[PDB]
């Protein structure tokens, strides 16, 4: 049986009691995910979690979760012992049975900071990236709270699980879309075109690595770089790399499988 790591253990029940506290009766299941369970823990990586409810959640509710969460989450890479906290929220009857795309009811994250800590709440919306989550929590998971994934949640037929996959490929398109965030979209296109190929989840760096080899040299420089930093053995000036980072990602468009291999 799949392990949470010993040292977020803490954090990680602190933030499932808060969790409970505060949702009460329409809790149905929290569950742990993402690389402190599949593999790839960094410095810098977040704590994943997941919580299924029943009803939404109340104007209230969503405020007291939100201001918790704060105080229960830091920056990444801000403290070895207090981790940045991901805390997304879905309706039990947007997954079963499946609503395409399903929406979330809210999601709490660092990068949410400086609007969370005024009172901005994200509000619910669709969210094609719910159909990966639950894919991945389906293979690996912890229920901190409530039953294990296979027996709460159905797969999503592969046809839209590859609309799902593919989806993102839209939101990058310009130079300024790709900006500041340049070495997660690369590392995510790899992930993007793993799944494709091989029907499987894997760690940011095996994705790296699997697709190293298969690359042109000049692409697989750029994912080289962008898995370099990610790894914290170099950080590069990706604004001088910006340029090849659009390549990339044209790259990934062209070359992508377009249907599951
Ligand atoms: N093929 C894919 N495989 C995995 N995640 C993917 C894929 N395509 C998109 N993603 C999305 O990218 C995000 C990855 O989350 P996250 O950054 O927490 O990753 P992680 O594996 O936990 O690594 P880290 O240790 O850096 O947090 C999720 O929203 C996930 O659904
Ligand atoms: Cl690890
Ligand atoms: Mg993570
Ligand atoms: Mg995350």
């Amino acid at each position: 049986t799949l392990s949470i790591p010993p040292s977020i253990q803490c954090q990680t029940e602190a933030a499932c009691r808060l969790i409970t506290r505060v949702t009460g009766d329409t809790l149905r299941a929290i569950h742990l995910y993402g690389s402190a369970v599949a593999g790839g823990l960094k410095p810098n990586s977040d704590i994943d979690l997941l919580v299924t409810i029943c009803q939404p959640l109340t104007e209230a509710q969503r405020a007291t979760l939100m201001q918790e969460l704060l105080a229960l989450s830091s920056p990444p890479g801000a403290s070895a012992e207090k981790r940045a906290l991901e805390v997304t929220v879905v309706l039990y009857s947007q997954l079963v049975p499946w609503c395409f795309p399903p929406s979330r009811e809210m999601q709490f994250g660092e990068w949410l900071r400086e609007d969370i800590c005024q009172g901005i709440y994200e509000p619910a919306q669709q969210d094609w990236d719910m159909v990966l989550l639950i894919t991945q929590i389906l293979e690996t998971s912890i229920p901190l709270k409530g039953e294990r994934a296979e027996r709460l949640f159905t797969p999503a037929p592969a046809a839209q699980l590859l609309k799902a996959l593919r989806y993102p490929l839209d939101l990058w398109q310009s130079t300024a879309d790709v900006q500041g965030d340049e070495y997660h979209i690369v590392l995510t296109l790899a992930r993007i075109w793993y799944t494709l190929s091989t029907g499987r989840f894997t760690s940011k760096d095996a994705a790296a690595d699997w697709l190293l080899p298969q690359l042109p040299e000049d692409y697989a420089a750029t994912l080289r770089a962008a898995q370099r930093e990610y790894l914290g053995l170099e950080q590069q000036d990706w604004h001088i790399l910006l340029p090849a980072v659009v390549r990339f990602v044209d790259f990934a468009k062209a070359h992508i499988p377009t249907q599951f291999t």
